[PDB]
Order: C-alpha cells, then sequence, then structure tokens
C-alpha cells in the first residue's frame, strides 16, 4: 500500500483566510456556507504506515499532526512519525512549517538546489534552524533521474520541473530557473502504484501530459475557478496566470487537461479561499463531480493499492 | 477599560508539545489528564475592545486569532482587528506568526533596535516581507521613556529592559545587549489601571520590583514549576536558568517573588509543556491557587477597570 495523508488542502492562507471577508470565508464565519476549514497544503506519505514522509511543511503544521494519529507512534519520551520532508518550492506556505520543528532537529530535507539558495539566503531556514540540535540536512534532488528516502525504501520519487515562479523574497523572482517549483511522481515499486503530485501547475506540455498518463491518481493544483477569482471576489487583483497557477475553468485550464484522463483518480488539492468548489452546495462544486474530480479536504486519506496496468 | 485577551498561554512548542511524549503530553493524548490545549505565547491588548494591539506574533496565530472573535470585524472584504504588533524579544516563538500574516501587509511593528538587528540579519522578517506590499514598518521601541500607538490611544506603554537571552541564530547569543528582551508595563491613561507582562523573566532585582508595584496585574513567565524540570521529565537537558527563565518553585523562584506581591492579581504564561501546572489536579496546581496565583489558559480575558490605589 501506499498511504497518502492530506494534512492540509487549502492554498496561502487557509480557509477561512484570516484577513479575509469574501463570500466563501464569510459565508463559513456566518454559518451560512456548508463548508470544512482547510489548512495549507500538505501531505504526508508512506510505504508502511509508520515512517512517513511530509511533503511541505505548512504554517499549519501543529494542528496537521496534531489531527494524523500515526504523527505520534509515542515510542520514546521524544518521537515523531515524520522521518523525512519534501520540499517542492520554496513558498512561505510549504516551508514555514519547519521554524515548528526545530525542536526535533536534525531533519533530513530533500530539496532542489534552487530551493536550498532560497532556503540559505532570502529565507535562511537552513542556517537558522543549524543552531536547533544540527538542524535541517540538505539532500539535494537532482533535476533530472529519481530518489528513494531509506525510511520509506518501496517509495521511489521522480522529480520534474515545472514553469518556475519562485516566491517574492527571492533573491531571483525576477530571474526565474528550473528547480525552483517541483512536480513528483511518487511510485510504489512493491506494484508500480504510481501518485503525480503538483500542487502548484501554472503549464502543461505534452512532455508533463505524458508522464501523467502512467499515473494512477493526480493530486494537482484546485487553486481558483477563475483566472481572475480574486477580483472577482474583490479581494484583489492578481490573477492565476501572474501566480502560476491553471484555473479550473475555462481553455487551457485544470478540468480541460482532466478530461484527457479518464482513467486516473483525480483530485484537487491547493484550493483557495475564494474558490467556489470550497462550497459543497455550488454548481461549481457540482460540476468536479460530474467530472469525476474529486476536490481534497483536511484527513483526506488516499490509498495506492495497485497500478492500472 | 483595558481588555486583555491571552491567545496563547503555553511556552515554545505549545501543549501537547507535537514530538513530545512526557508524562503531561502523553497523559493528554491518551485522555487520562485533566488538562487543556495551548497554543504558543502571546496576548492581546485594547482600551475599546474594537482596535486591538497584537504583543508577540506565535507560530499559532492563525489558531488563535480565529479564536477571538474581535480579531475579525468584518468591516470591508480584507479586514482584521489587529492595528499594530508589538514584539518583545526576537524568539521565534514571539516572531514567526509575522509570516502568516503577509496577506494584510503592511503592518506596523513595534520593536527595540536590538530586535530589529536580529529580524534583518539571522530571522530577516523585515526583510523578506516588504516584498508583501510594503512588509513590516518598524517602530522602534527606546530602552527609555514610553510609547503610545495611536489605534490606542488611551494605553501608555513603558518598557523594562530584562535580562538578555537572545535566540540561538542570532548573530548576538553570545554577546548579549540591553534590549534583547523586554517587559512591558501598559497603562490605561483614562484610569491609571497597569498591567505588567513579562513572559519571559530570569531575573529580578530590586529595581524591577518597584516598579512591578505599581502594577494593577503581574501576567509573568510559567515556564517550569522547578529548574530541573526538563531532565526529571526525561525530555532534554536544559535548566531553566539556561535558558532564562525563573522556576516558579524553590529559593529565588517566581512564587517567592509573588508572595511580596499580594495586591496584585497575578497570572503565569509561557507555561511549558513539561510543567506540572497544566495538570489541573496535581499538587502544584493546587499550590498555585493556595497562593492566589492563576494559571493562564488560551482564551483567558482578563479587566482591568481601576487603579488600587
Ligand atoms: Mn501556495
Ligand atoms: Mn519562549
Ligand atoms: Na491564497
Ligand atoms: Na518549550
Ligand atoms: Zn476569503
Ligand atoms: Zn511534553
Amino acid at each position: 500500500m501506499m498511504y497518502i495523508q492530506v494534512l492540509g488542502s487549502a492554498a496561502g492562507g487557509g480557509f477561512p483566510q484570516w484577513n479575509c471577508n469574501c463570500v466563501n470565508c464569510k459565508g463559513y464565519r456566518d454559518g451560512t456556507l456548508k463548508a470544512t476549514a482547510r489548512t495549507q497544503s500538505s501531505i504526508a506519505l508512506s510505504d508502511d504506515g509508520v515512517h512517513w514522509i511530509l511533503c511541505n511543511a505548512s504554517p499549519d503544521i501543529r494542528a496537521q499532526l496534531q489531527a494524523f494519529a500515526p504523527m505520534q507512534p509515542a515510542r520514546a519520551l521524544r518521537d515523531t512519525g515524520i522521518n523525512a520532508i519534501v520540499l517542492l518550492d520554496s513558498q512561505i506556505d510549504h516551508t514555514t512549517g519547519l521554524l515548528s520543528l526545530r525542536e526535533g532537529c536534525p531533519h533530513q530535507v530533500w530539496c532542489t538546489d534552487m530551493v536550498h539558495q532560497d532556503l540559505t539566503t532570502g529565507f535562511p531556514l537552513f542556517n537558522m534552524l543549524s543552531h536547533w540540535n544540527g538542524g535541517l540536512q540538505w539532500n539535494r534532488i537532482e533535476l533530472e533521474g529519481s530518489f528513494v528516502i531509506d525510511a520509506c525504501p518501496n517509495l521511489k520519487f521522480t522529480p520534474f520541473p515545472l514553469r518556475s515562479a519562485a516566491p517574492p523574497y527571492s533573491p531571483h523572482r525576477f530571474d526565474p530557473h528550473p528547480g525552483d517549483n517541483l512536480g513528483l511522481m511518487v511510485e510504489d515499486t512493491r506494484t508500480g502504484g504510481k501518485l503525480f503530485y503538483a500542487p502548484g501547475l501554472g503549464q502543461v506540455d505534452e512532455k508533463l501530459l505524458a508522464m501523467m498518463h502512467g499515473a494512477d491518481c493526480l493530486l494537482v493544483d484546485g487553486t481558483l475557478w477563475e483566472d481572475d477569482e480574486m477580483q472577482r471576489r474583490g479581494v484583489g487583483t492578481r490573477t492565476g496566470r501572474e501566480m502560476g497557477h491553471l484555473a479550473q475553468n475555462g481553455p487551457g485550464g485544470t478540468l480541460e487537461v482532466l478530461d484527457g484522463f479518464p482513467r486516473q483518480r483525480k483530485v484537487l488539492i491547493h484550493i483557495n479561499n475564494t474558490n467556489p468548489i470550497l462550497d459543497e452546495n455550488s454548481p461549481e462544486r457540482a460540476e468536479v463531480l460530474r467530472r469525476g474530480v474529486e476536490v481534497a479536504f483536511d484527513g483526506m486519506s488516499i490509498e495506492l493499492l495497485e497500478h492500472h496496468h
């Protein structure tokens, strides 16, 4: 079995977002919206249910670990079910949780050279945390080939660089490089079962599509329903294209893309607080369901048992 | 009225702590301990109930704001009840929450030159956050005199430097300076009512004691019951003295100190997960109660109406 646990399913800011009173956030607080609160984007993976690899360490990590019992196996006075961390980018919503793991260093952290550069300069987590019992031990994710983390020896990870959209603090946001952003294929090598995980997806091409057809489950960017959602909700002016996100709806959107993948389990994750698919009663949620696409929620468990071929 | 809201009452790591299986943390998880979960040290202050000053921005800030309704007055599509932030030190447990307020910049942040130096070098929040709509606007806390934040014009803040115990990442942890750590007197200038707040207190002297006698409520470091608590619980080797904390019990401890203050309301805050006072049934909790000392909990409201003289 490959076990996938969704710790957090929201985009940056979570749901509801602390400073937002958009129709969803305010509707949630007022008790009029049928929706469930979500913490920030993060999943955990395991090949045995005991040793876990954390993919992205969100600012909500304390609440996320608390909610998932295998995160505390209680085998010793100090213990954790996290055996390694993999980072897919250097965004604040995917890295700030490392600060909350300071009491448990050293930790093995896998990330690209690009991300390690951000996390030793602009957001210098590797430098800061080194003062807590050795801190973060960097394992380089190369831009080709695959890697296996010893704690989960049956999971083989193959990174795929995606279009670079480095965070605003990055000494190179204006000068994007391959390795700023990854999607990950993860294979259980006992069964061939494969997960493709890309919480940020701003572009697809034929190479990416072909590689995705090899997957059994696609767990992909669900940030916005429409490219101009933030303007429609009155909560800003950024578009999906500016932020590196393919919206669900419209030409070139992810629902059009996912139409090419009938055999795969398809799950949207990293959903912004503005996205109507969070409202369980919306026509947008009904449309995703009609298309065989699921909307990730906190605490969702995905089990991959086998490969489709 | 001066309104004091306890957002978080635990020391670093919170309660239970994510990687800890000490008698308290494991007893809480097992359901055998009568105790309440706590997020990391933070309070909010107001003179009117509408405009709030956040003192320390903890890693748990999202959950803390969510739990306290005046933090979201819903006056516009983007809004917050936080009108300014005051930092008493540059520790990770008092500053990491600023990253979670990125969507609402600019913010007015008050801190000493010492703390601003840490937060522009070793943990460069001021630099990072400047890329989110202007980021954090520094207002210098001088080491003498007082300051008033315009949003709460009836609250007068008077800092008192405490013994310096800079965080492990600080380019000057080995070279301590006045201004690394503050306690704060806050006066409602309509009534003379005064709060003294010192979540980290590693030393008292006559000057500090005299100034404390002017307060109506003392809200002070409750980290450890005994100086060697972490060793007693088997979860490490650090002592209170090494960490800059006066333990409750023993000579020179805070209960002995607080005995000198019979007229004041006395509340312990920043309580470590190991501290037996978290167990509502412990002899230690019974002793604090016998002494007229309260144990802060998340969501505790303290109202100061008047001054004792
Ligand atoms: Mn994001
Ligand atoms: Mn602390
Ligand atoms: Na967002
Ligand atoms: Na602690
Ligand atoms: Zn919203
Ligand atoms: Zn504990």
